[PDB]
């Protein structure tokens, strides 16, 4: 496809979608066997390998609705992918949400115009595939993680001048901010395939608490495991 | 409160919310013991009774976002209600969704302006309480119902001149149309309480299939049972 | 029709539209002769009778744009109704407007999306039928009421978190808030029939003054009389 | 003021507002006695004189919401004007509306953003002063004109690429298109003064019928008379 | 055309567009030879003459997007005009912008709805013809003027209740406010012809500094010269 | 900063901004001397080196408004960058625009919501720094390139279901589609620094013509040269 140099059949039907291509590399090296790298266009690494015997892929998406939309469209339309699980990080916008929690997004709010253009006059609420959601929830519960299932904000702006609306969304139960889920969930629904986002809380936007990769790695490793499990089912 | 004549403490913390007040009467008479009627203002019947030993209420809401918003605000703010389960009907907008299916709404799309006013420039995706959702899903699964968990449209207009956008929403996986869920889910989130909508598919909007109350009553009875169960937990 | 169980011909061509079905009952019992009840679906009472010798009907609408839109569509499209007069209550948003005033709405502002969906990019100003308006004005003037003719707000939300915009509308001459007129006037215009809203001011939103039904009943009775008069002409 | 060179007190409290400054000149010369010209800034002629003994003014506004808004703000805020009557022309968008009809605008629809900016999320329906409206209606009725009272479109674009929405507005009872009323009515309401628009239908937009000034002059003269009458009361 | 009484061929292919028709008269009398007046409809003077031997026209537009849109549509579509240069005034909204500066608009922001209607869901950025822009820039540079090339605001409202957004636009580099450029640039682009706006700063909106025509006339004369030069090339 | 691991002072005040980090590597290796790599976070390579003796940097941005906004905010606010030139590719949406043309964006249209959120009710037209624009134009003219200066579309969606609006924008003179310029120009203006986008046309969206990197490399090399030149001045 335009942004992926893989041949037909090189990408598995189940795929993990980190935003960072170097995290795709880490996931492939850490968890998968019999690994090939099928893409390095724009440095946006993608790999296929085996986990507990099943083929699976892992593909960086880049940051933001427009970037992930490019990759998700191509994966679905050109490579026949069926199950797509974003594995990422997010910033908590509730005191009750803690750094190192794992959030499974039921749905996402957004300040993107992508869906207002598609459905003029409507608020489109992009939804997770429930069967994948339940599988990940059950796997994370059994893995012993603090799993929260709820709403997130998919933001176009990482650096927002006023935080008033983000605070207000938090007061309406929105758990955390990230930059991709609306697009993944909307496009998967469009094409009749299955999507989920599973996120590690890496910082709290209003307390200023933050972590490096190393400082959240055990939780992050465990989260990848339950994303892979929800994939291989 | 302005629209409910009950005294403080007459309404239980868990409540079922049919749109039709005569369905509230049917539910109270059919399922509950030790029943009182606490409201007849505007004919919008409300009852409290016991089911398998636990107090519970049932309150008509009327039709549409503005009507249910009035009742939900008053129930939460004046009567201290904690768990709110809409029990209603809907029209399928997918061929794969069948009349007599039970839909549990994860989230809702809308053509209402209610949330655009509250969050200018954003698409707010109103979400179910996951713990209530899981309890209802498990109860309906065990009850032997065809349960579908997904997205619905909360419409302001029952009679829409063009169906183009409703068809398009169906192509993006939206299961059915109804007229209340956005408001229930948004207000419950605002106030930190727990909401869910559990709906019986009564007609298919694009095939013209339809049912009377009697023609869907066994399914509807079973749905009330699993809404009550998710309530008494 | 879907929400009205009347046979063809049971509903008169001229109809009064209170929001409260129990007010429809009161109006029929108090003012009409030879009364039949033609509907009790959803408890949304409707009656036909005679006033000073002419057939007329009275039909509850419920609260809010979506509810009244259902009834008005069915009345016009399935029952051939020609003259529709909402008879209701409202909350004043001007100090100069007094409780027990009667407001005849020339037009209505709204926070509903109903017309933005129909006319993308435009502000649709829903207008009263002038001939009905003049007849009601003349009848109320002769009846000795304080009649104010002007603009109202048709609100989707009864409980608004911030009142800033309602105050601002008051500063631009908007007289009172209610929850139905935009829909009645828009739909009547769509179908080429005649509509009017005639409202009793029951409270002042910024002074906190309020009334019970009994405390405004003489004014309310007189208002029904001039709505009926504007109907029988 | 910035756009009017008159001294304080040179402009009467009642004023007619044609769009064309040469029509202001015609009105002053044809109907008024003891006439002064108080403005020629930008060629936007304004005059004060006497009609049946009462002082009155007549001021061109130019075409479009932004132009008339400039003049109306200055007249109200700098010159203390109290009663403002636009006297203009319009294009019919209904077959039932005829060239040479006089339309008295109850309210106006618009494709302008002026009110969406002022009232975010709301549709503001700009309304005529009813007392002035009734006075003009009664005067036109007695004068023997075909007077229509209803809704108009205030357009930003005279040359619209697609007429679909103008046709649709006609199907919802909107009588004619012009380019000023929304602004006049909104600003008068803002400042607590009295406004009305009284328009001669000069063309039918969908039949192509049209008139020159001379071809509608008797009707136009009669309309000025009843605008002046509604002014001097 | 509807608003211009000229015969075919009476208007030159290159035209200057002041807002004030009396400025069109001043420009023709001051700079042109062999002058004819081809229009006085609505007092909106238009002239054709010769400058340094080349035919050119000058046409008042009136104030605001709707007024200039009428004239620009007719000039382009009925009179075959090819090069259109608005010559006007503006109010500075930056301290760094000085009264008597000449601004050449690259593009324009707006609070008009004109382009949102044409391109639903998009922000259309109306752009100058670069070749004309460069010619005017070079001519003004050589003439010894303080020329600033940048962004302006095309406003619908001259009298804005809150200046917050105008201040904010200034903080994003917008130089000045005027009332026509969006429309000129958009329509010229639509029809494949060449437009530019060249403006004299006449006042500073936040310091209150202001000028009369006489007080900026030398600069204004020099600006007309470089607009004419960019025209005759 | 959060997404760039460079120390203070490692990034030059003038910077080129390709979307593809591997193009940043190519630019540094091909054109610069004394090169350091200061960033590999997320694989988003950034380099500093010397060109004709002046320090300069080159930093990948990723694809889309949200991605480039992250990098541009950090470069400006944390690293003190002053001159930012996007060097990228685009798809032509005019027949008159040819593959291998170089477009210098004066301004950009968008379907992003980023500026509607910042300036509610307004169309913000993001503008290039004119001084940088002129320097690049002059350099490209002297280099012998086909340089077009005009408007572009900054799109959120690479894969758009309907092309109707893109075609319409082309009919209004918009030259090409890309995915970053609105954000670069808006943020540079916010912070008072200088930005430009210089793009090679790599494909024609409506003819299907396309190129590989190798097939446009001579033009692309020449474009980098004139972006660097406009930088070192
Ligand atoms: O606090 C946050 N705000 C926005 N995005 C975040 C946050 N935390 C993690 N991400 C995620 O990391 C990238 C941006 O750095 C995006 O991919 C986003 O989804
Ligand atoms: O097909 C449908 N469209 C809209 N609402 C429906 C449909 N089916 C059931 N409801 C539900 O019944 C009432 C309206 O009659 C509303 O309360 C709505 O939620
Ligand atoms: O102050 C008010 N706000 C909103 N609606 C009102 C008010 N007063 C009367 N109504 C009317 O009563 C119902 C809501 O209780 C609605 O039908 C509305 O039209
Ligand atoms: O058909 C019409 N469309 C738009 N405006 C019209 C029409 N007829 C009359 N006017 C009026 O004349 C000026 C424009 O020529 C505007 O002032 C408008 O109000
Ligand atoms: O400060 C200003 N605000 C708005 N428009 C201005 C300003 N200065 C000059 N103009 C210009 O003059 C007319 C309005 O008086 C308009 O044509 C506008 O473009
Ligand atoms: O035809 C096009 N549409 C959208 N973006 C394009 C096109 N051609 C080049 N780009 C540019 O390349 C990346 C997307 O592949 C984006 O960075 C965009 O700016």
């Amino acid at each position: 496809s335009v942004h992926i140099e893989a041949k037909q059949g090189e990408i598995a039907e189940s795929i993990l979608l980190p935003g960072d291509p170097l995290r795709a590399k880490y996931i492939a090296e850490t968890f998968l066997e019999d690994v090939t790298c099928y893409n390095n266009v724009r440095g946006m690494l993608g790999f296929t390998g085996t986990y507990k015997g099943k083929r699976v892929s892992v593909q960086g998406t880049g940051m933001g609705v427009p970037s992930i939309s490019i990759y998700v469209n191509e994966l679905i339309q050109s490579y026949g992918v069926k199950n797509l699980i974003r594995v990422g990080t997010c910033g908590a916008i509730q005191k009750d949400v803690k750094v190192r929690d794992v959030i499974i997004a039921m749905t996402a709010c957004t300040d993107s115009n992508m869906n207002r253009l598609t459905f003029p006059g409507f608020d489109f609420a992009p939804a997770a595939n429930f069967d994948l959601l339940k599988k990940a929830y059950d796997a994370g519960t059994e893995k012993g993680l603090h799993v929260r299932v709820g709403n997130v904000l998919t933001a176009d702006v990482f650096y927002r001048e006023s935080m008033d609306m983000v605070k207000k969304l938090g007061d309406y139960g929105v758990l955390a901010v990230e930059m991709e889920t609306t697009a993944l969930y909307t496009l998967a629904a469009k094409y009749g395939v299955n999507a989920l986002s599973v996120l590690t809380v890496s910082n709290h936007i209003f307390t200023g608490e933050e972590t490096t990769s190393e400082e959240r790695q055990t939780t992050f490793n465990e989260m990848i495991e339950i994303a892979l499990d929800a994939a291989i089912q």
